[PDB]
């Protein structure tokens, strides 16, 4: 059923890389390169959903080089989503897709194995995997293959849903959005793109693992309210709130909207406590996450992925100001990290 988006809030202006025309062209040289595509009509699909830019405006001050290397993940995400998810009128089986989705984790971990049969595109996961990884440290590479696996990981648990035809419960999807939206990856590949890594003690702490997780929460939030137009010519927080609450679509729009500035309310506050004590690498961190809140905005309603969906204008003030923790045991705890 149809909804009516509201006001996005905001409190971090428009950024992006000053050099995004010669990033976007070693991506398409690339594209071109590997053939990530079956056709002429899947090139234009695949160029028109600018995952060069997205990367360009979360990362506005990194060597252009580097933004291309790790925008080549998102296109080869893109990419291997529409082939996989577009391979039948069937729902893809767990059973089917766990033995697959291992294999892609193994080559972006390590791109020297290999297989007796590969899905296409797989030698382009080789070169972007070398491309981003070979100049990086040892502890980003580390971050790497744990965030990328962890993504595979998730990929399979919606694969399950998918199978089920079946909702899960507001907690269950608190608790999993983080991984099938692949943020800890994306976070990952802005240390490794921008040059910076967390020590272990604030990467472990559990106000910083509440500032990332929040974070991951929230944006992937606006990601399905951008999608969900487009989806319904077809486990959004919209269906899921629905459901959970027993209400239509657009009942459940208000909902998302509070649960939305509540966790975003919350990752204020967390950045609010943690940028006066912050070291490089913890405040180019924040860096970062101001910046992918507004690439997803900025980007999400100008890009052909997610009109369908015409941009609902900026709110004057967040639609929830309460600051006290969402009743979601899944992720309530990072309400306790408030100094």
């Amino acid at each position: 059923s149809a909804i009516e988006l509201l006001p996005f809030h905001c409190p971090f202006a428009a950024a992006v890389n000053p050099r995004l025309a010669e990033i976007e062209k070693l991506c398409v040289d690339w594209i071109d390169e590997f053939r990530l595509y079956q056709d002429d009509a899947q090139r234009e699909r695949l160029i028109a959903t600018k995952a060069a830019e997205v990367y360009a405006r979360a990362l506005p001050n990194a060597a252009p080089e580097r933004v291309a290397d790790v925008a080549k993940w998102l296109y080869w995400g893109f990419a291997t989503d529409d082939m996989v998810y577009d391979n039948g009128p069937v729902s893809v089986r767990a059973a089917d897709f766990l033995p697959l989705i291992v294999q892609l984790a193994r080559i972006a971990d390590e791109p020297r194995s290999r297989f007796g049969f590969e899905i296409p595109y797989t030698d382009a996961l080789r070169d972007l995997t070398v491309a981003i990884t070979a100049p990086a440290t040892p502890g980003q590479r580390i971050e790497w293959r744990s965030t990328a696996r962890a993504w595979f990981f998730g990929m399979s648990w919606d694969v399950a849903y998918a199978e089920r035809g079946e909702i899960p419960s507001l907690n269950d999807y608190l608790m999993m959005r983080m991984h099938t939206g692949g943020l800890a990856s994306w976070a990952a590949t802005l240390g490794i793109a921008d040059g910076f890594e967390l020590s272990a003690r604030d990467a472990d702490s559990p106000a910083v693992r509440a500032l990332l997780e929040s974070w991951s929460t929230f944006a992937l939030i606006i990601n399905d309210l951008m999608s969900y137009a487009k989806e319904i010519e077809n486990s959004n927080i919209i269906t899921v709130i629905a459901r959970e609450l027993s209400c239509s679509p657009q009942e459940a729009v208000p909902h998302a909207y509070s649960i939305l500035d509540r966790i975003s309310g919350l990752f204020l506050r967390l950045r609010a406590d943690l940028l006066p004590g912050a070291d490089q690498n913890l405040r180019a961190l924040i860096a970062g996450m101001e910046h992918t809140w507004r690439a997803i905005l900025d980007w999400g309603f100008t890009s052909a992925r997610y009109p369908y969906q015409v941009f609902p204008g900026w709110a004057e003030q967040p639609h929830d100001t309460s600051p006290d923790p969402l009743p979601y045991p899944a992720i309530a705890w990072w309400w306790e990290q408030v100094a």
